[PDB]
């Protein structure tokens, strides 16, 4: 089942504990995240963030195929696993 149309005069608030799928930069992001969480520990995750975008960007196309084919397994396989989705 699926559910999440379109919304209504909705704004940016950026939620947390969300129930969205894991895009492929979602899996960029959360697989680096740490990574950086060690190597920056003087800047703030605002800033973990920010720069990890940046590693997206100049990355190549199969540099990122890496995390796009895998999210996409994950974007259906979520489905499948969540049949039951009114909200």
């Amino acid at each position: 089942g699926s559910s999440g149309s379109s919304g209504g005069t909705v704004s940016a608030t950026s939620p947390n504990k969300c129930k969205r799928p894991m895009n492929a930069f979602m899996l960029f992001a959360k697989k680096y995240r740490v990574e950086y969480t060690q190597m920056y520990p003087g800047k703030d995750n605002r800033a973990i963030s920010v720069i990890l975008g940046d590693r997206w960007k100049k990355m190549k196309n199969e540099e990122r195929r890496m995390y796009t084919l895998e999210a996409k397994a994950l974007a259906e396989e979520q489905k499948r696993l969540n049949p039951d989705c009114w909200k």
